[PDB]
């Protein structure tokens, strides 16, 4: 039977005997994602160019506004906003959402794939909502995932039931379930990181990547791919297997990607698909945050590959 | 004033006193590209999954083939998807030869990587009966070339004698809107792009060149690295931001991997019309004289300062 | 604050402490309407004409399949099907749906407005579901409405809480609430019927139309509009006021429109909007059907206008 | 073989050995029509209702047609239903054609989602004088091309030229007008009549008798059906496809009718005649009226030729 995101979350909710509030959140989020997709594919650009005589800000406003009006959220953390946004009392629900509304957009002038990353927590205390409600370890996530605006638009939704992938049919504005309960390969053949900054690599990263290009045995060297857009690179990692690295170094001892709305959601998707996500010292999902914009190193992907990285990493520690 | 692809080529043709045949070709191609874009973004995918109770690269080929045949502007069509050249039936024969890659990069489309359509347009040069040999022209002979990139948005980049112009597809109205006129690439960039997974097979010149990007001998900042693995995406980034793109020969591909007629030549032509460069290492891509419609070529292309720097390293290794 | 059909029905259901089954039905119905709208506006028609080298049937297939897979329905009556469709046991829910999947399509070759009409009943008996479960008076409706595929696509949904109008935004595939708790004008200035059958009119209709052209109280004559597509004519009646008539004639002594899936849904929308709908002898919603395809005369619209017709009708007994 | 509006006009132009200027006009017009269609179907309406935290359609449509036509380099004088005076195209963008158009005909009732449309008629500038409003004061006989876009259940462009009438369906997935009906001809006699009978008390006696004949046929034939959308493009297009008659006639309160000659009556009369139909004011062919004011009204009775002739017989009978 055909299945849409709307029908899927309703049915997972009836199984869980839920009240429907998380489904309202996700419905509102999907509406925002269709609106972002439409703007990212440049619907209406002819009007900007005078036929009748910003993008990351618009994406942020869409997500912010749909979530606030969902009546399901109370604290909203965005990559685009210095402080957490506190939902006004009359619209407050029980969930905390951290999101990157248009990840990768700094290079959107070249039409690179971009995406929306999100992580959904249940508010844990009864105190007045504040930034501290978003300072939960990724282990506490209720749901997380991303929309990828690539050759097509796809929503990847990870929850306790696993990882499910929904293709946006723009003819009708429906997310169609096309990949159910997806699992990542145990071991891949692609490595993904910015090798231009090799001079700053931690010595363990240098050795691990050397082994991918120059295997000490008779295996074939890994292929290299690096889009420079986290959603594109992580989704390829999910589909094809392999490893994605944005690691710490001496100049950036905490990495550069942001824990709350980049690393944790991707780490959660990965673990629900049978993959791994490490900072090098611990699981990303076990980091207890102290700053809503704090950075974390991340190495994620096929478990055999992540474990091999950790072997080399331990060797230099 | 607002300008569309349709209006633009018609006006360039009136300037040149043309008969309208190349405009008919380009109109037909743009119709195919909009249909390809629609299918690549998965419009109607719900019907495949049973809402009411062809593979993309095949459909893309059919769209380009059929639109070009019915344009009455072409006589020989070479496609990545077809082993032999397609000879247009006599009643629909026009004067142009088109080599194209209908959905470049589609082998990884299952991860939604950017994909694209690449095309190069020649005038048929011989008076012989149309045949595969009509497509064996060096890229220097191109009349027009370019690509559609199906990325975060769909864009058509069209290079001609007048320069390079970029048109954004507005899917609300099915129009390509002129958004970047007479585009020129930066003289020098800060990004290098190649599959470093083949580092073990690199010839010494490539190895040294890449070492210079990571460990600059003048202690300037290292280049950043980007490699989508989809040629249209990487070349378009190279055009927009500058830098250098490399697909050199390796042990799996001793004659390079990218295809001369419908990947390297069209991108080389766009690059040169934008003030960039494109070389095999031994000569300009556009100067290679093809002998086989699917033959491969090594390619190094992008900002002129960067390609020239590579060629100095190449000369150093003779 | 912005509101979608998805969010609206979900929020009405949470207010009512519902189990979500009617929402699943209405969500499935909205998906089908968007796919019908896409096909009616001829998205993809270029493929039929060979770019790469039925409409009422498709609409019926879209509604049947989405409702079956909603797990909310048990009996389905369609204009297109001789007998009621009984949902297979594993997909059975508690609701009965009568619908006209593409009303007006007989004239779609001239691109007349067309529409989808639906009425939703709860199954009342514990017996195995059967065609007889749809033989309920319109008084028993739980929800009803229509999608109009006109200059734009609009879904009008009537329930106990009133009538709400949602515009389909085709850029994002969302029904946006644009008219809340709609009420029809007490009296309009437009009458709508096929005057081509004047030779067959009952004397009461003849006299009423005479009053519209030659007003006895010195008011201006009514304008006449008759699209010939019931959804288009009824929606204008809702928006501008006035009266719509499809009375009996010699070709159709019981009228021409079908009680279960044309007259009843429109009568229910009208009454929920403060309007009226009568056969001449009784309220449409009070007719107790004995055949799922039975016909009924219908006079509906602004209450002052219908009452004036009934005043003339009673004069002729 | 598939044929699009753009491909069709290029090929008609190469046949005529034309310079392409009219094709540029028609291309620009098609771009505006696709943009009108998008706005009419309410693409983006969610932004008006606060999804992220504004011209009326008839204003937007006029702006779209005006701007696309000016930038076509193919026009010199532009007459719009929306503008009191003709627009004179600036010298650097002047071409040889005069365009009269109604950018969103029927829009006054668009709040009920009635079918609406865009109507256009294209003239060659005949004089060597400086371009002025007078260049639009040509009889419909002089039309080079005319037609309409109907935004109904689907969007269709009907284009009438010397070669006949052709119908192109807009495929909104790709923004292409696809040729679906070639060389269209109207039925010789129809079975539908179309006019606002609510104003019957003001009818001219010939109209009263003709409509009486449609409802109470004197020869035991079947009475005609009645249809009246109230949007001219929708009613005229149904008339083209199914046959019959459409009436917006003069009366004593409105001796010149209500519809506008230059950008409503003339283009529809031209489409009808190119399809083998008729269009009359009652006293003469619409296309033969010589206008003196760009916004002047004309009565119009059009459609299947036997039906129109029957009307004219009734009209002549009442002198
Ligand atoms: O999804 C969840 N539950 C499923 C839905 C059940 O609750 C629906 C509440 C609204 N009620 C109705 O609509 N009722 S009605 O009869 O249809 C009705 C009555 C009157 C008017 C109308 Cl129009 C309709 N729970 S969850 O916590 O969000 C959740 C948990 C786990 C995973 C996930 Cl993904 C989500
Ligand atoms: O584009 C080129 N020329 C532009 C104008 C071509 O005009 C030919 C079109 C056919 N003629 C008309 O349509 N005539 S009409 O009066 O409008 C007419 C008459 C009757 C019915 C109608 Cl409906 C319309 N030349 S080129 O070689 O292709 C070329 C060269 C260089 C760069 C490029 Cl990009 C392209």
């Amino acid at each position: 039977d055909v299945n849409t995101l709307t029908r899927f979350v309703m049915e997972e909710g009836r199984k869980a005997r839920g009240t429907g509030e998380l489904t309202q959140l996700l419905n509102s989020l999907c509406t925002a994602v269709k609106a972002i997709s439409s703007a990212v594919r440049k619907a209406g650009i002819a009007h900007l160019y005078g036929i009748a005589g910003k993008l990351d800000v618009l994406s942020n406003d869409l997500v912010m506004n749909m979530l606030k009006s969902s009546f399901a959220t109370c604290v909203l953390v965005s990559e685009e906003d210095k402080h957490a946004i506190i939902v006004e009392p009359e619209k407050r629900g029980k969930y905390v959402v951290c999101f990157d509304p248009l990840d990768g957009s700094s290079n959107i002038d070249c039409l690179v794939s971009v995406g929306t990353i999100f992580g959904i927590y249940r508010k844990k205390s009864t105190d007045e909502p504040s930034e501290k409600d978003a300072l939960q370890p990724g282990r506490n996530l209720v749901a997380a995932g991303y929309a990828l605006y690539g050759s097509a638009t796809m929503l990847v939704l990870a929850m306790d039931c696993g990882v499910n992938c929904f293709m946006l049919d723009p003819a009708i504005g429906e997310f169609i379930l096309v990949d159910k309960d997806v699992k990542i390969k145990k071991k891949g053949k692609i490595y993904s990181l910015n090798e231009g900054y090799a001079k700053d690599f931690d010595p363990a990263v240098t050795e691990y990547i050397q082994r991918k290009k120059f295997p000490p045995d008779n295996s074939a060297p890994y292929g290299a791919r690096y889009v420079g857009s986290m959603v594109a690179d992580v989704h390829r990692t999910l589909v094809y297997g392999g490893i994605f690295l944005y690691p710490a170094n001496k100049k950036s001892p905490n990495g550069k990607l942001r824990l709350l709305y980049e690393c944790n959601p991707m780490a959660y998707v990965m673990e629900k698909a049978g993959g791994m996500a490490t900072t090098g010292k611990e699981a990303v999902l076990d980091v207890i945050p102290t700053d809503i914009h704090q950075r974390a190193p991340v190495i994620l992907g096929s478990p055999d590959d992540v474990l091999e990285f950790l072997k080399v990493y331990e060797k230099h520690s």
